[PDB]
């Protein structure tokens, strides 16, 4: 484990999260924080960008999962967290973690594969770009863009399309990439749109 930043957190009471929300992640299983999520969800709460080489199962998706939902102002009914997924499935997944940790809590989650006053959007890149394109949601109350593995989707022929999303969002967006891999192109968007991000390898 590698990184720039210091704290380390190993109980999730000790996090500072919201009580509803807490209620939600012991109760979907989650007792104790891994290593990564030790790490991770207190910078991005804090509002850093964040990026972060981990491998599938480490608890990746409950890391900038509980930090998104601790960021979400619940009174605002509109998109404040996007979260980029390479397939409908992978999207679909995400969708479900968020829900049962967001269940004593009153936020609406939509999967791009209804989203007007969604808090949080999860999706693919083509479909989300479309949606934008169309208007079918406002990207001006958007705080988080969330690219959960990115090595992946810029394989996949999506850079472009999140190149473009992100000159769409907010110049003030906080940026969170999570990739198992460091290809020259991750490293290459991190350059582009993060400024002095907290780095977890």
């Amino acid at each position: 484990i590698q990184t720039n930043y210091d704290k380390v957190v190993y109980k999730f009471d000790d996090m500072e999260l919201d009580e509803n929300l807490l209620r939600g992640v012991f109760g979907y299983g989650f007792e104790e924080p891994s290593a990564i999520q030790q790490r991770a969800i207190m910078p991005i709460i804090e509002g850093h960008d964040v990026l972060a080489q981990a491998q599938s199962g480490t608890g990746k998706t409950g890391t900038f999962s509980i930090a998104a939902l601790q960021r979400i102002d619940t009174s605002v009914k509109a998109p404040q967290a996007l979260m980029l997924a390479p397939t409908r499935e992978l999207a679909l997944q995400i969708q479900k973690v968020v829900m049962a940790l967001a269940f004593h809590m009153d936020i609406k989650v939509h999967a791009c594969i209804g989203l007007r006053d969604a808090q949080i959007v999860v999706g693919t890149p083509g479909r989300v770009f479309d949606n934008i394109q169309r208007r079918r949601f406002r990207t001006d109350k958007i705080k988080m863009f969330i690219l959960d593995e990115a090595d992946e989707m810029l394989s996949s022929g999506f850079k472009e399309q999140i190149y473009q999303i992100f000159t769409l969002l907010p110049p003030t967006t906080q940026v969170v990439l999570l990739s198992a891999t460091m290809p020259n192109d991750v490293l290459e968007v991190t350059t582009k749109f993060m400024r002095n991000p907290v780095r977890i390898l």
